[PDB]
């Protein structure tokens, strides 16, 4: 009979009320600098959608960050470019300073402002527990800025958050998989890392919405506070939900189909079987209960559900009792 539809509780609209040349990035016209500007220094990794280097500006001798983008459609390119500018300034959002284009590969370039490159996967068993609710508000602040924007980063993982430890400075990167938010729109759902992907994504629900970021975030804080990382570590895209399962139970799982109406591929009908909800305290050990508390748990479970709307918005989150000593701090 087809999927139930579902709109985003909040952000709805924020589109419809833009001019078109807001999110209607496939005729947004580039406007190139020169790419010798840049001499590249050295690589910084990544691969699969980019390659990303050091680089100078030689016109100012300041330290750049230069991604060059992996051969995709013009207008994968052309999005990410506008959801770049549409956020330039945001809180703890990359900050892009120039688009350049190979004199003879024509290939484009993304020239981004420098952060020391440390991102959120290492610097790990250094993080206490304040440091992770100052860093998960921080990746709150940039959550809630793009979505109030209309826009949904999907691809939230470790990888993706810079961090400058010795500043207390955080940047939310990589939006190559970002789109905008429109009501009703049906998304394409490979998106994401696995590790990381929404039950939404799984079950091949596809009218979702910013609160995709929200699960993405919950996988994080979960793998930090009990020192698992993943947290949910699947062998695949179908193996990963009935790892969602063995913890989620599958109760709420079938509930969430029933819900929304969703025709499941006749695969899982074999391998998810019946599971109870775990309670957070099986996760809990003597090398991570200092992590743990009664208010970090109670913040992760209302983060990771399989039904997209009843998870915290940025917003909600960001008032959480887990926060309030990072929020009492930063005033
Ligand atoms: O070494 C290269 O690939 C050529 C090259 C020199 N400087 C650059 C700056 C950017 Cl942004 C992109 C490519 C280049
Ligand atoms: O923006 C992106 O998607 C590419 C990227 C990968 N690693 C980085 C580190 C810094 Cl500091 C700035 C940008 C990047």
């Amino acid at each position: 009979s087809g999927p139930v539809p579902s709109r985003a509780r909040v952000y709805t609209d924020v589109n419809t009320h833009r001019p078109r040349e807001y999110w209607d990035y496939e005729s947004h016209v580039v406007e190139w600098g020169n790419q010798d500007d840049y001499q590249l220094v050295r690589k910084l990794g990544r691969g699969k959608y980019s390659e990303v280097f050091e680089a100078i500006n030689i016109t100012n001798n300041e330290k750049v960050v230069v991604k060059i983008l992996k051969p995709v459609k013009k207008k994968k390119i052309k999005r990410e470019i506008k959801i770049l500018e549409n956020l330039r300034g945001g809180p703890n959002i990359i900050t892009l300073a120039d688009i350049v284009k190979d004199p003879v590969s024509r290939t484009p370039a993304l020239v981004f402002e420098h952060v020391n490159n440390t991102d959120f996967k290492q610097l790990y068993q250094t993080l206490t527990d304040y440091d992770i609710r100052f860093y998960m508000y921080e990746i709150l602040k940039a959550l809630d800025y793009c979505h109030s924007m209309g826009i949904m980063h999907r691809d939230v993982k470790p990888h993706n958050v810079m961090i400058d430890h010795e500043h207390r400075k955080l940047r939310l990167i990589d939006w190559g998989l970002a789109e905008f938010y429109h009501p009703g729109q049906e998304y394409n759902v490979r998106v994401a890392s696995r590790y990381f992907k929404g039950p939404e994504l799984l079950v091949d629900y596809q009218m979702y919405d910013y609160s995709l970021d929200m699960w993405s975030l919950g996988c994080m804080l979960a793998s930090m506070i009990f020192r698992k990382e993943p947290f949910f570590h699947g062998h695949d895209n179908y193996d990963q939900l009935v790892r969602i399962a063995k913890v989620l139970g599958t109760e709420d799982l079938y509930d969430y189909i029933d819900k929304y109406n969703i025709e499941l591929d006749p695969r899982f009908n074999d391998i998810l079987g019946r599971h109870s909800r775990k309670r957070w305290e099986r996760f809990v050990h003597s090398e991570n209960q200092h992590l743990v508390s009664p208010e970090a748990l109670d913040f992760l479970d209302k983060l990771l559900r399989y039904d997209h709307q009843s998870r915290l918005t940025a917003r909600e989150a960001m008032e959480h009792p887990y926060f309030y000593t990072v929020v009492k701090d930063q005033a």
